């Protein structure tokens, strides 16, 4: 009764003004960019949306932004996740207010938590979000949180959770979640696998790199519907030529950067401590905006 | 000209009522019995005070009043650490206006930054401190950064840096350090090799577990002064078996609930998602206390 | 002009008698059975041989055996690694007597080397091997080694390289080998993400549970040629059902067992300290190999 | 019935001639210069001595022939360590033969084995050692192998175990190990923390820098005795700036080219895939020789 929450989604950027403040204009026309796109959704306030250098009155800011532009259209996920269990019910009650269709929270980070605090944590959560459904996010490899296959299979089995969020590297890992759970939203988390994540079981993606590329990835959820193993492969290729320049330059920024190169973002600057782009990346970061825009 | 702030510093708890809000006259209480331990400050809004599941006005607010209990009587110390360069900015503006004596950072975590945006994060906290010295807060385990020996000796020579604070249990690191920096005030952060990190170079220490028992740890470092090798490990001893238990238990509730047995806290709660202390270890954590309360 | 090299091939398990002797008799079955799955080739003496508790005779006596049987009839690739560069090299050219088609050596492990140490060793190899080509095998998880992509590039473009061995779960990397040399043979090393790892740019694979059902990892190539998407996820999903049962088991020794119970070993044992199979696990392991008959 | 194995004993390298074979004589030099330096026993084939680029009947011709130099003169403990457990018995059983005080092997590595395997493993060469006590070697940093504290008090409790060699930078643990066995033989293996690691509770030290400078760590042993913590400092700081030294020109060969500048070596050449000594380092190695033969 969640399969409306399948699909491919862009992890919105929150785009900032020249002095770290939220540009609220530019974050409009990103969710209406994104629409347009054809994706089947947008998560709102994930890592890649910076959250973690924003207040929670600015993260609710961008959840009931979002919410007035996509509400009806598409399908909208707010990431309401922090270290702190009530910090996170509040977001998920705001996320309910403003209509979103599902929350998600990342595994608490920094502080170690044992196993049944981070279940009583998803359900606490999943009480404030009130009815709405939840999608466990898995990140181990910036939250230090590594979890086995036995405790994966108790979170997404916990009443109210609807999906889990892969952010996973491990393909072994992604087909035995399928195995063991075949109708489960299987978000895969690393763009630069995504085929393969799909093959290994996913029915769908979450990824930072669909903002500027959507159609690439589309592209290859319909490749291997079809059974173009070759035409997954070379969407590959292109989207991972894409997402080595941005590793290169710094992925966020490098993201924003293309996004201002198509006119989506007026100013294209992460938050501090990231450092804007380096000159010298500037006129590749240019010329891959306006491939983009051909392609399309 | 920071040799003031060398020596034994508690990690400051932060306590909570039993609605979660921050206890404030219990807090209060506890500066007071930290500074009649004999230490030589205290470390305010640390990891150990549950920083990171707090508010920045919540910060502030614990901030400003151990300034105003303990300001003039002992040497005082406000983290001020968060991922984001701004916020962390707000809160050493704060300490300024507050009367601390220096600031500290944990290195921003949860994102990969450069090094070079490490340091630009430092630069930028240091001028908001408006010319108090700022503590570099090393803890990898934690925070997922794993800086070279050359890298922290780019940061320790940061004009406004005047103390590192080494949670590294790596003792060949803290020779080095001690090694090129020999007027470095170097706090050890493991409290658990705290004799064995002095010798390797620390001339003090900043612990969650001085809170309870800093007597024992100032007393390793008389022995090791006087040359008293055996009391320094007895000591020792001693230290880790509380150690032992407190990772049993969870190390903030059970420091907190042993302190509330100590008749210093009123309410031995952690925030959520930490879960309260089982049952089954209260006796073990009273017995402690009546052990500790004896030993003085 | 080493294409030849591309394909399926078993990592050769290395049977062995109830006093922990090599078994030659059941060995030249085990040869056999493999070549009669419709196999590329075989892959003899790597670590799924247990090359690591057996001397420097007993490997050349496998190697000798193996060609005994199979020279001519499929491709034959020589584990020939070694920690010693000299060891290495007195395999290399035994290899190359035997009439091997080329060898292949693990990174040298358990003591630290420098990358161009890495390099001169198997400049050394390839030199002894005497015109047959090596193959790199990388295997982080087990050797400790961590190289990174440049590093990887240099060694594929060393003089005398003809293909890579890529025992790693990263399919960003393995999409990023296949993108920067479009022509390297490119094998798959962990059985469990076959399917994915294909898709990501491997042109073929070595594994150890090809011993036991090499049709299956033949039908997932044929699949992905096909466009039959589904069809690859679904061996997939039986080979990953068996992959789950061997690990909980013990890898070679389950599959020595299963081995045993299809008919083609005499015993079933590993080289301590390899424990046997716990007796609870055989009802399991017979009722595989009557499974596995069944499916041909 | 084992305190005759605590104390300072050199991990001996295995010197080699111009071609990669033994070089007998300069062993023989070797064995004598570690006896005139005064150290309590010797450690033979540990990693330090190469073991793992040599035959079984190498490791033996060096056992037997350190034996004629050494036995009843200082204490001999031989590293009969492989990964296969019928390999360690040979090295036992000969080790009995020569006379050697005690037997040690590392905790079997590459594969992974179970802990009930690793102690059957132990178990087994305890039975070949023929009455002569077993030293645990732990160096989970080139092992792989990560073991518990519960797990060590099992190994230590073996009977025939009468030592741990904690090759660990953990000094958390060591106290721990220290508290729950307080008459055990306790190895430090890390040389650049030796104090704090003696401090922390190891009673002596195996170490490859003992070749070169035994009297100083002799000397800290002696400090720490006497109440001189300034001095064991000191002591530790030299030891250091040497240690830095050998990282940087790699640490087997540096040792080696040491020993050569002090005319106790013909040939300071480690096995491939170690490469020699760069020669832009020779200065400061054949400084640092002069150096310690004027510190004597
Ligand atoms: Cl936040
Ligand atoms: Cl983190
Ligand atoms: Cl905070
Ligand atoms: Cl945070
Ligand atoms: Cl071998
Ligand atoms: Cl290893
Ligand atoms: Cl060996
Ligand atoms: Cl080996
Ligand atoms: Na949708
Ligand atoms: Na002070
Ligand atoms: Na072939
Ligand atoms: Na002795």
């Amino acid at each position: 009764m969640v399969s409306h929450l399948r699909g491919v989604m862009p992890a919105l950027l929150t785009p900032f003004d020249a002095q770290q403040n939220i540009d609220r204009a530019s974050l409009r026309r990103l969710v209406r960019f994104n629409i347009e796109q054809g994706v089947d959704g947008v998560y709102v306030g994930g890592s890649t949306g910076e959250a973690f250098v924003q207040s929670l009155s600015e993260r609710e800011e961008v959840l009931e932004i979002v919410a007035e532009e996509a509400k009806g259209k598409i399908t909208l996920i707010a990431h309401v996740g922090c270290v702190s269990t009530a910090e996170s019910q509040q977001l998920a009650a705001a996320a309910k207010r403003y209509g979103f269709d599902a929350v998600s929270a990342v595994t608490p980070f920094y502080y170690p938590f044992s196993f049944e605090e981070h279940c009583d944590h998803y359900r606490a959560i999943i009480d404030s979000a009130d009815g709405i459904p939840m999608v466990v996010y898995n990140i181990p490899a910036l939250s230090g949180v590594k979890l086995t296959l036995e405790q994966i299979n108790q979170l997404v089995t916990l009443p109210g959770v609807g999906a889990l969020k892969q952010t996973s590297g491990d393909l072994y890992q992604m087909e035995q979640i399928r195995r063991a759970h075949p109708e489960l939203v299987l978000y895969n988390g690393y763009d630069e696998i995504f085929a393969s994540g799909l093959l290994a079981g996913a029915d769908g993606g979450i990824g930072s790199t669909y903002n500027i590329m959507a159609w690439r990835y589309l592209g290859i959820v319909q490749a291997l519907k079809e059974g173009d193993t070759a035409k997954a492969q070379q969407l590959q290729h292109e989207c991972n030529k894409v997402i080595d320049l941005l590793v290169k330059v710094g992925v966020f920024r490098g993201l924003k950067t293309v996004l201002h190169y198509m006119d989506v973002l007026s100013v294209p600057l992460c938050r501090k401590p990231f450092a804007p782009v380096e000159d010298k990346f500037q006129a590749e970061l240019k010329a891959l905006a306006q491939q983009l825009m051909q392609e399309r």
